[PDB]
């Protein structure tokens, strides 16, 4: 639309060397000035926020079922209009340990059969997401559901699970995978660009049309972001569409404030943007 796919790349190239790519990225606003966020403040749900200033708008909170309705999680939706097309996502914090009732109850409620886990559990002495699933074969009890994980493998990268949830009361069953990429820093980049590329192929392939991929890291906006933009580019250079990651990254913060944390995050998601671009040309 506003330029064709091959000259957006040439823009970004330019713009990377340059570098007033990085530049514009640091302008750009981290929370949407104009969106409420009260709900994640109040006395009652403080506690259930891992990161005290890594909160969630009111317009974009996922919403629980009764009196406590609140978890630190927002719904992101990525459109590609020139495509009929809108990617679905579930970003959210890394459970603590008295939310992970609510962090099942969430995949139960919406039957989200991916989570894309971005973080490993510590880092140097740092606790980053609390383990809310078993290690096999021994099951978990969170809010009235029985988790157990029935396959666990792993690769360089990422640790591929498939678990079993059920639900104590009626005795139904739901199957999600839980994909864990373990070689990724907070506040840094992959440690692999290929590596990271395979593992978002990956994700692509197992996203079911018009149901959220749930996707969360430590915090829930930094390498989350990352994953987000880089869907979203490979699916607009599929489709010859142009891409500006500027606005993508904006379009993402208008949802759930501060995705992609630092500037070395999103050079890294721009150069890979142009290697899948140029590889795509190849086919």
């Amino acid at each position: 639309n506003a330029d064709t796919l091959e000259g957006s790349m040439a823009q970004l190239k330019k713009g990377l060397e340059s570098g007033t790519v990085l530049i514009q990225f640091e302008q750009l606003y981290r929370k949407k000035p104009g969106l409420a966020i009260t709900f994640a403040k109040l006395p009652q749900n403080l506690d259930k926020n891992r990161y005290k200033d890594v909160l969630p708008y009111d317009t974009t909170r996922v919403l629980l079922q009764g009196n406590e309705d609140y978890i630190n999680a927002s719904y992101v939706n990525m459109e590609i209009p020139a495509a009929n097309l809108v990617n679905k996502y579930i970003a959210t914090q890394g459970p603590l340990p008295h939310t992970c009732a609510q962090f099942w109850q969430v995949v139960w409620d919406q039957k989200l059969s991916l989570i894309v886990m971005l973080t490993t559990l510590t880092e140097r002495g740092r606790t980053k997401c609390h383990q809310y699933w078993p290690d096999p074969p021994d099951v978990m009890n969170h809010g009235g559901f029985h988790i157990q994980c029935q396959s666990e493998d792993c690769t360089i990268a990422y640790v591929s699970r498939e678990m079993l949830v059920t639900n104590t009361q009626t005795g139904e069953e739901h199957t999600v995978t839980h994909l864990q990429y373990v070689a990724w820093p907070d506040h840094g980049v992959p440690d692999d660009s290929s590596d990271f590329l395979e593992f978002v192929n990956y994700v692509r392939s197992l996203r079911v049309d018009s149901e959220p991929v749930l996707v969360h890291s430590s915090a829930g906006i930094g390498r989350t972001g990352v994953l987000v933009t880089m869907e979203t580019a490979m699916c607009l250079t599929e489709r010859n569409l142009p891409i500006y990651p500027l606005d993508i990254v904006r379009k993402m913060r208008d949802q759930r404030a501060m995705m992609v944390q630092t500037s070395s995050q999103y050079k890294f998601v721009c150069e890979a943007i142009l290697r899948v671009y140029e590889e795509g040309l190849v086919q």
